[PDB]
DNA sequence: TTATTTTTTTT
DNA sequence: TTATTTTTTTT
């Protein structure tokens, strides 16, 4: 039925039922934020609830809670209109979630009940579920549509009448009848995709223009089932299920593809399993497609010569755009001879790699030079460009961008006669400037001091690769991250989403498997909610309520299993008595080299040594093992023997057993996961189950239904809540090939590989050292194992295997029905790395708890110390190139007041109390309040920077080591500081300036500050140092209205080069050369040009040694003087 | 069939494509004895290249489009020295030549016009013994262009001022129609 | 020369007084009309014919080939 | 030295 | 006025 909302008309939305702990959790959190800015106000709320604590029924019931909120709101806002809808989403990485967690929100909308009656009638249920919408991939969602429905798209859109269609739709609508063998699905799945390609295609093409369909009743509700995003469009849906990677790109509406992320306001968005997303986005990130930038700027410089826009009012105000971009490339142009192709001279593959500050790397050790022969008309690369390359770069983004300004220019031109007009505003400019080639980047370029962090400003990688079929000619092919997914995920909430995300270990502390959650932190503020410690307090209890293994009496068993090699050598030689040696038969009859025998020895010998312990034990019936690598007939030789092995021991200890081996995540799907609960049900033997961590964080409740006559002397309620139990015994390898790597083509493995090892320096796991030598050696063809050992040398490997333990052992405790002894075997690997576990155990599961007390039973410093060198070397490369660009005669604006607000942030804050946004890394974190040891050649390497601890002895940064206390006690510069309001004082805190920004900056503009505080009162006026010379003194300056000019510098050929330029310029000059503070005893000294003593009247220059001793008067008087002698 | 027979196709561009790129350069297997026979099955026109076969049945369509072998898709009409060919029902064959000559996609002159001119201003070939003389074909053809794109003001785009659809036809000699 | 776009037109460009006659002249035509997508802007979508199939069958006689036409019909008069 | 199995969607 | 059903191969 078409059930109208007025069937709530006398719901009572009051009516609640008794919430659950984690309802109220989540509750008071969400008001908490609404109180704190909340109102119109994003979030992240990350929820580390257990696995069986009710994860799913209660962020379903919260989600329902948000539909009757919006219901009841809309039968109150009709006074007002209709509003934008509200939408709620639901998502998470895999496709075989989404679809069950929609089942389970049906199925609580039909069985919810309060006070013992069904909380919604009928043609209420049908009302909510009309709601509810899910977006599956374009395959399947051709593949739902029933035949009727289809044919009745094509006839209301006229399409069945045109050829392709009909032999296209006729093919995909036999093959669904014989879709029964999986290779028939497959093709028919590929071939499906391509046909809603083009079908949806035409749909919208007609819609955007008037040859639309008036869509409406039956044809309505055709189109409603073939294209589900057209509820939402239209307001009849507003909860969406989909996967992350579908929200990622979008799905079609009736009339363009809607894009989640770009209209997040007000939406409420449930991310389940959230850690997982970081490797979702990632995976979409590394996928954008390089550009080629030698063909795009030789493409723009020869089309922006003489082409040329239409004058009309059309677009009048367009083609002023593009007369920057215009005169730069023929600049450009001119500057690198790009009417000469480009070659180098080549068995190497020469790259460039570069976050976007102070991580650069290159390949070829030497300088990369360029340089154009005319001889040969041809620019060759040398060793003996890095320059070139951002400069090729900033044209084609500059090129880009200025075509974005143009085309919403041109929307603004025709609303002065909806957007239908963009892709004919796109074409129209493209045509005119004849630069159809780039519209693919076109279209893409709409959809792809200061805080600096990497999670927001990424990366770019270069290669330079001969191009197909030519031994003379290379390419340029930039790929680039603008953002890492925790800045995506921040972005996210910086639009205003709310965001729950639910998962066992949304906080594990990797960047490798989760999101930055420092940064994630930093940024937000406190719009990154937390669980206050009664919550956590609370939950705990409810968890024991749920879990109650104590009083129960279920005893957890721990024991951690070494290589132990002649037990493996004696089995093995049973199991071929007639050989010759153990290694022989390794060799021989299981074909394992000997290179890596070792190896397969230490591994084996701990999983039969597991195996045979869970035999022998009496109770149990249900072991899992988890490996690392599927253990199949391509391994079937191991699989005979650890065959007999388990028949030796099921007669030994007169049990039966039955393994499963090779349980990988398509076997799950399509052979058998049913029967080994079946198997459960049915027979007395114990089943060994064989599989993998990948192959089961996909992969379903892992339990079985309980048959009591076959096990009800072991098992037990330790729940205070069918039948159902679980895994009883868990043997858990080592996790072993943690570092992400993209499979969908080389360039996206290499820009997964470069984002992580920057995330790691990010979070001073690695040092700036250590990541440049990653770095470096990943451009030079790293191999994967060498990668490994340089990730496992941090902490964050340490977290991430814990995170897969603690994610292991929560997904095999989901049931309530429990044996009274739970065997728990673990390589002897992990009893180190679980050791060290220390975060706050309270919503730890139970299982865990006892690995990481049994194997107990036997870094923020680190991580401060990486990030001070850190910000040093940024802080050093930053100030080398600002200065660079100041001396870049003339100096911009921008760079000008940038300089004067580091200096300024300096004066005002020496320190702070809490790293602000705005300079985060002018200053560092002390493990010693207000000052700290430091040493280093600041002229020297950034990476060989030490600091507080490991120096004891070297520089020291201070309030006292730059004589501020002494300096503001004159009586001149203090009331110019307060007026100013500078700290005359450093505050005892934590963050204090960086190294760099001591000697060069701080000490100069304090300098600087303090001459000018004495001078100003003796009638000395200062103006700014005109952009022509800029910092190349410190101020120009005016006495009394003496007309010549006066120049000074504060703390000798060159120097008087300076001299010369500056007179070249302003004529005749007075140059005033003083340091602020020191002996004021010495004597002035007037010189020439080189520095060279001479008379007053022939001084050009002077030399003042102190002004601060005390006011150096004197000093003053006789500059005065000097000036009178001109 | 239907879907089979599509996707079949495309595979096999895929495939040969793959064989012949070995096959040019030194990475070619040196093809004999199964193997041999079994890519002879796969590419029948290899057996003609190497001289196994030189009876050949097909289509005109096919034909007309050539067939591949193991190197390159060798062409029957550019090789028809000394070939005996029987061609059956010759005169339908009179409309199969015709619906392949009509075939041949248009080109966009203005487009192409305009990147020419542009390109040829200052692109620039290398000077070195590889390839010598070939810079000098081209300088009549660059002046041409200078003088072409001055004439017609290439730089400003192309508009009529709409409704009917305008063309021109011609033989190439005398019977000039126009829209 | 950076003109990249047109290899395909490069590739098939191999494939593809005195006696005059149509059918080794062939034809030429030429249609003008607005971009995809804009109202400012044609092209000139030029299409020809170098020859005709009784061009080819006589050019394919020339370079040596011998042919047998069987058919009932192979000289209908149109 | 370290030592694998994995998802999703679109062209 | 004249008044339909058709093949083949490749991208």
């Amino acid at each position: 039925m078409n059930v109208s909302i007025e069937e709530f008309t006398h719901f009572d939305f009051q009516l609640v039922p008794e919430p659950s702990p984690l309802d109220l959790v989540i509750t008071e959190s969400l008001k908490n934020h609404i109180e704190v800015n909340g109102v119109k106000s994003g979030a992240l709320l990350p929820l580390p609830f257990q696995t069986g604590i009710g994860k799913t029924y209660t962020a379903l019931n919260f989600l329902l809670q948000q539909m009757l909120e919006q219901v009841r709101s809309e039968l109150k806002e009709e006074n007002t209109g209709k509003k934008s809808k509200r939408l709620l989403y639901y998502v998470t990485d895999s496709v075989d979630n989404v679809v069950s967690a929609k089942a389970d929100l049906l199925k609580l909308i039909e069985k919810q009940t309060v006070k013992g009656e069904p909380r919604f009638t009928l043609e209420q249920q049908e009302y909510l579920k009309a709601q509810i919408v899910h977006l599956p991939n374009q395959s399947e969602q051709l593949l739902q549509c029933s035949d009727a429905v289809l044919n009745d798209v094509l006839i209301g859109f006229n399409l069945n009448a045109e050829r392709d269609v009909q032999a296209e739709w006729s093919a995909i609508s036999g093959l669904r009848r014989h879709a029964s063998n999986p290779e028939v699905k497959i093709s028919l799945n590929r071939q499906a995709g391509y046909f809603y390609r083009n079908l949806i295609d035409r749909l919208q093409k007609k819609q955007k223009g008037a040859d639309r369909v008036l869509l409406s009743g039956s044809l309505l509700a055709s189109v409603e089932t073939l294209l589900p995003g057209e509820k939402i469009r239209n307001g009849s849906a507003h909860v969406a299920f989909l996967t992350t990677s579908k929200f990622l790109k979008g799905f079609h509406n009736t009339r363009s593809r809607y894009s989640p992320l770009r209209d997040l306001s007000g939406a409420v968005l449930i991310i389940d399993e959230i850690d997982k997303q970081n490797q979702v986005i990632l995976s979409e990130l590394c996928k954008q497609q390089a550009q080629d930038l030698i063909w795009a700027i030789r493409t723009l410089r020869a089309n922006f010569r003489d082409h040329q826009l239409e004058s009309s009012p059309r677009y009048d105000k367009i083609e002023d755009l593009f007369e920057p971009l215009r005169e730069r490339l023929e600049e450009f142009g001119t500057n690198w001879n790009l009417a000469f192709a480009f070659n180098t001279e080549n068995e190497r593959p020469v790259r460039l790699f570069s976050d976007r500050s102070f991580t650069h790397v290159s390949s070829a050790t030497h300088k990369l030079s360029l340089k154009s022969d005319f001889l040969r008309r041809k620019n060759l690369i040398f060793s003996d460009l890095t320059r070139f390359v951002n400069e090729a770069d900033v044209i084609y983004q500059w090129f880009l961008g200025t075509m974005r300004k143009a085309v919403f220019q041109y929307w603004e031109n025709v609303r002065g006669l909806l957007e239908g007009t963009f892709q004919e505003a796109v074409q129209s400019l493209l045509t005119h400037f004849n630069l159809q080639e780039f519209e693919s980047a076109v279209y893409e370029s709409f959809d792809t001091s200061s805080s600096k962090s990497y999670h927001h400003t990424g990366l770019k990688l270069v290669e330079v690769a001969h191009n197909q079929g030519t031994r003379d000619t290379v390419n340029c092919k930039a790929s680039f991250l603008n953002t890492s997914p925790s800045g995506v995920l921040a972005d996210m909430v910086d639009a205003g989403a709310v965001i729950l995300g639910i998962s066992a270990t949304a906080r594990a502390d990797t960047v490798i498997h989760n999101f930055d959650f420092k940064y994630l932190n930093e940024r937000l503020g406190n719009k990154l909610l937390s669980l206050s410690r009664e919550q956590k307090q609370r939950v705990n209890n409810y968890y024991h309520s749920r879990r109650n293994y104590k009083d129960n009496g279920v005893v957890l068993t721990v024991k951690y299993l070494n290589s132990r090699d002649a037990f493996l050598d004696a089995l093995l030689e049973e199991y071929k008595p007639e050989a010759r040696s153990s290694h022989f038969i390794l060799n021989h009859y299981l074909g394992i080299a000997e290179s890596e025998q070792a190896f397969v020895r230490s591994w084996l010998s701990k999983l039969l040594a597991s195996i045979k312990a869970f035999i022998s034990s009496p109770d149990n019936r249900y072991m899992l093992s988890l490996l690392n690598r599927t253990l199949d007939t391509t391994r079937q030789n191991i699989n005979d023997f650890i065959q007999f092995c388990c028949d030796k021991w099921a007669k030994e200890f007169n049990v039966k057993t039955k393994t499963f081996f090779g349980v990988n995540a398509d076997w799950m799907r399509l052979v058998g996961y049913d029967e080994i609960s079946k198997h459960l049900n049915t027979e007395l033997g114990k089943v060994v189950v064989f599989s993998t961590y990948a192959s089961m964080g996909a992969g379903k409740n892992p339990d079985y239904a309980v048959n009591l006559a076959l096990e009800g002397e072991s098992l037990i309620s330790v729940a205070d809540v069918q039948l159902r139990s679980d895994i009883d015994s868990i043997y858990l390898e080592k996790p072993t090939q943690l570092l992400l790597s993209d499979d969908y083509s080389h360039t996206a493995n290499q820009l997964c590989q470069f984002h992580q090892i920057l995330s790691l320096q990010e979070n001073g796991e690695l040092s700036p050292k250590s990541a440049e030598n990653w770095c470096r050696q990943q451009l030079m063809g790293m191999s994967r194992e060498r990668s490994l050992q340089q990730y496992h040398q941090t902490s964050d490997y340490q977290s991430a295997v814990r995170k897969y333990i603690e994610q292991a052992v929560g997904r095999a405790g989901r049931t309530s029905l429990k044996r009274k002894q739970i065997l728990l075997f673990v390589d002897s690997g992990l009893k180190e790395i679980l050791a060290e576990e220390s975060r706050d155990p309270s919503l730890f599961s139970h299982e865990y708890v006892a690995l990481v007390n049994k194997a107990k039973s036997a870094r923020a410093v680190r991580r401060l110390f990486n990030l001070a060198q850190r910000n040093n070397k940024d802080g050093m490369l930053s100030i080398k190139a600002l200065v660079h660009r100041l001396h870049n005669q003339p100096a911009s604006k921008s760079d000008i007041q940038e300089w004067q607000d580091i200096r300024t942030q300096l004066l005002r804050y020496p320190t702070v109390a809490f790293q602000p946004e705005r300079f985060n890394r002018l200053y560092l974190q002390s493990m010693t309040k207000g000052y700290y040891r430091y040493q280093g050649n600041l002229d020297g390497d950034p990476n060989s920077f030490e600091f507080f601890d490991r120096v004891p002895y070297g520089d020291m940064v201070s309030e006292e080591d730059c004589s501020l206390a002494t300096l503001v006690q004159n009586q001149y510069v203090r009331p110019w500081f307060e007026r100013k309001g500078f700290a005359c004082s450093w505050q005892k805190e934590a963050n204090v300036m960086t190294p760099i920004m001591f000697t060069n900056i701080y000490k100069g503009a304090l300098g600087e500050q303090a001459v000018e505080a004495v001078l100003t009162a003796f009638d000395f006026t200062f103006e700014e140092v005109p952009n022509s010379i800029y910092e190349r003194f410190d101020n120009r300056v005016i006495f009394a209205g003496i007309e010549q000019p006066i120049w000074l510098d504060s703390k000798s050929e060159g120097y008087s080069s300076k001299i010369a330029l500056v007179e070249e310029e302003f004529g005749p000059s007075k140059f005033i050369y003083v340091n602020a503070l020191g002996d004021t005893s010495k004597p002035i000294r007037y010189l020439n040009s080189c520095f060279v003593e001479t008379s007053p009247q022939l001084a050009k220059v002077i030399e003042i040694p102190a002004l601060i001793d005390d006011t150096n008067r004197t000093a003053v008087q006789e500059l005065i003087k000097w000036l009178h002698h001109s």
